[PDB]
């Protein structure tokens, strides 16, 4: 399995399990994440994952695509009968994620 | 207006107007684009834009977000009463687009 696929898999697993220690394996101190325009940098990203789990938010992968270093995922996000889809784009370089955007659909 | 914003604007305008000559201003010969997993490279990307216009497909921007070099757009895509949303992710570096993914929602 190529390094880029391992990193994408771990990112998804970190979101699906709300696992900050998995998130730490794939990000770097200058990773940027935008969630509907709210910006998180570095360790803020890890803390945002911890809040997924604390809030009981359930994330599941629907589908994905890839073009070079860019990946795009469709996920469902559920919080007690509230449910939406999000598009999550990532840039993976050498097994680490530099940039993440999540947008609600 | 920063170069990254000019490039994003032109990409959207190329899609909204189905204008291959605008697309040529923002891509490079090794630009990769995936449309639901169908891969286009370089001039194939330009030809794909020409087909938008030939087919009478109407694309409109709904919203967008940005994180560093990564942009994510939500667009509507309409073909005679058939309508869907697509998420379109791009990586912009120095005013040119390297990678594009479009996924139907």
């Amino acid at each position: 399995m190529p390094e880029e696929e391992k990193a994408a898999r771990l990112l998804i697993e970190a979101l699906e399990k709300g696992d900050p220690e998995l998130m730490r394996k794939v990000i770097s101190p200058d990773t940027k994440m935008s969630v509907n325009g709210r910006l998180f940098t570095g360790d803020e990203v890890v803390e945002a994952v911890k809040e997924i789990q604390k809030r009981g938010i359930v994330i599941k992968l629907v589908s994905y695509e890839k073009a070079g270093n860019l990946w795009l995922f469709l996920v469902t996000v559920k919080n007690n009968g509230q449910e939406e889809k999000q598009a999550v784009a990532i840039v993976v370089r050498n097994g680490r994620i530099k940039e993440v955007i999540a947008m609600s659909i």
